[PDB]
Parts: C-alpha cells; structure tokens; sequence
C-alpha cells in the first residue's frame, strides 16, 4: 500500500476474512494462523502493538504482539513469527485493512480482511478476493456478525 | 444428464460449504473426496477420515424426475444437484443436508478453467469455506 499511515488505523477491529497458501494454516480451531485481531495500537516510534485471541490449549487466550516497522513501508517485522512480515495490502482507514503474514515463510501466506464493525462488508470482502487473485490461497474463511461478537470467533 | 457419461474415476479438487464447520478440519462431516461414480441411480465411492484412519465408502444417489437430482437414501434424504458437467473434463455438484458443493475432475490436476466455472456457480450461494487442493494431495489417501 502507497502511503501507509498507521496514526489513521488506531482502533478496535474484526477477522472478518481469512485465507491462506496451505490448508493447514487456518484449517482447525487450533491452526497455527487462525487469530483474531482485536486492536491495533500505533506507537510513537512508528511500531504496531497488536491485541489478538488465538485458540491454544483448549481455550481462547489473548495476546500482546509488537509489529517493527521496516525500511519497506506497510512491512513490519513480528518476533512473535521467527522476525516474518507482515504486509498490508490497502485500508481505506475508516472501514477496512487488508493485511498478509509469513507463517513462522518464503512459502506460506495466511491473508485477513479486518473490518471496524462486527458486520458482513461485501465491499471489503470484494477487494480482499480481488487483492487475493493474485495469490495461491487454497483455504478461504469467512465468519457472521454472531462469530465476530464471541470469543475465538465461535 | 447422462449418468452412463458421468461413470468413472473422478478427483475432488475444491469444495465449499455454508457453515466452517462441515469442512474445516480433516474430520469434518463433509469432508469427502469422490473417487468414482457408477451407474445403477448413481452408486458414489468416495474417502472420508474417520476415527483417525482414510476409510472407503459407498453411497446410493437414488434417481429423481429430475435427470440432474439424486436422493442419497440415508436415515435424513440428501439432496445432490449435478450443476454442470462436461463428462471429459470436470462436474459440479451440491449437496443439501445448509449446502457442501464440490468441483471433481477426471485427472489429478488442477483445471482453473473448471474452478472458475466452480466459483461463478457458487456467487448466488452463501458459502463461509472453500478449500483447493493440489496434485500431490489428489493422488494420494484422503487428499493427505
Ligand atoms: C496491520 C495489522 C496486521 C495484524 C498482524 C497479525 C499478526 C498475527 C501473528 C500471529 O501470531
Ligand atoms: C455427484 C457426486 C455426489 C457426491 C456426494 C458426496 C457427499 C457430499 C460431499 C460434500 O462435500
């Protein structure tokens, strides 16, 4: 994305959307790629500190996560994957970011449209299918209002 | 729809469902790859992971009025509606029970032109999973 800003994507947001190259990224419950965001929070530094709920031994636990901003803009470094990116793909800021991840990473993406309100957006889930054409995705998630407003998506 | 055309080995190369769950993990219920369809009524033999192991089953579809309409004769009736076929090449179906849709083809390749004519056949439907799979997956026990 051309002109990232991060000062503009503060908040609370929703998985609305997630696909991935391999099945087993996001396949079960417990797969490795399968979080939910919950909150982005730009630093003065420039960084993302990022709130998620990941399913692990068998509960729904929150996590802190530190997103480094790079030399690249809209690429951030994560320690919490092995120092693999994250790449985010286009926002409009107000309603929607698309975003990309290296699992713990040449070889495997899992991609989330996030949205601000936990509601279907055609619109978002038009462009993160356009923005995925481009990709070789072979699992494809897409969750209700109801899954959003729980815990873990269920 | 010619069932006689349809007869023979087939691969499942994409499916999707309304709910996550029917396809989301290796065990869910309509997990299942087709391996042949042999006329009678269509008799489905397909592989399904069950109780941590690639097991073989057979299916009736029983015939309807309707050339392109099965009846799987099961404890609750299943609905399957061949969407499209060219009998050489690919067949989509659906299956009622919410909605499981899957794209097969006659070779262990991945055919988009037939992935394509899969996802159009799907934009009316609300689906919530998709899966597709490769070669090596296609060619081996319950897509493993
Ligand atoms: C800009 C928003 C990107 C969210 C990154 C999510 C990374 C999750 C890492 C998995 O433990
Ligand atoms: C025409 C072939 C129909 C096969 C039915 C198998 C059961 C449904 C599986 C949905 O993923």
């Amino acid at each position: 994305m051309k002109g990232l800003d991060i000062q503009k994507v503060a908040g609370t947001w929703y998985s609305l959307a997630m696909a991935a190259s391999d099945i087993s990224l996001l396949d079960a419950q417990s797969a490795p790629l399968r979080v939910y965001v919950e909150e982005l929070k730009p630093t003065p530094e420039g960084n993302l500190e990022i709130l998620l709920q990941k399913w692990e031994n068998g509960e729904c636990a929150q996590k802190k996560i530190i997103a480094e901003k790079t030399k690249i803009p809209a690429v951030f470094k994560i320690d919490a994957l092995n120092e693999n990116k994250v790449l985010v793909l286009d926002t409009d800021y107000k309603k929607y970011l698309l975003f990309c991840m290296e699992n713990s990473p040449e070889q495997s993406l899992a991609c989330q449209c996030l949205v601000r309100t936990p509601e279907v957006d055609n619109e978002a889930l038009e462009k993160f299918d356009k923005a995925l054409k481009a990709l070789p995705m072979h699992i494809r998630l897409a969750f209700n209002p109801t899954q959003l407003e729980g815990q873990c998506h269920v």
